């Protein structure tokens, strides 16, 4: 089974709501990670409420197995 969310995810851009992102068709609630993001949370927050792809494309440091499995710990469902 799968918890399915619509892209309209876009409302989850703060702690009060939860900070969510997508990667592929997967949805992640990354609220508890953000302050630990390398260089700080503000860069990560550029992607809040939407897909990581347009941002991660410029930052190939995310293209590591450990990063992908780290993100997977925050999965909540799918689009
Ligand atoms: C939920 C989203 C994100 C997660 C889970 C994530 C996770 C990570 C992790 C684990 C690293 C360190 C990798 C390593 O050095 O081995 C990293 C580094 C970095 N991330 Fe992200 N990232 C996210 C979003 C973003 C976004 C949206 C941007 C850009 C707009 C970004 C820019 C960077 C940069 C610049 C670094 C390098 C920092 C440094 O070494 O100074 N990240 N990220």
């Amino acid at each position: 089974s799968t918890h399915i969310y619509t892209k309209e995810v876009s409302s989850h851009t703060s702690p009060e709501t939860g900070i969510w992102v997508t990667l592929g068709s997967e949805v992640f609630d990354v609220t508890e990670f953000v302050d630990l993001h390398p260089g700080g949370p503000s860069k990560l927050m550029l992607a809040a409420g939407g897909p990581l792809e347009p941002f991660w494309a410029l930052y190939a440091v995310h293209n590591q197995s450990h990063v992908r499995e780290l993100l997977a710990q925050y999965k909540i469902g799918e689009l």
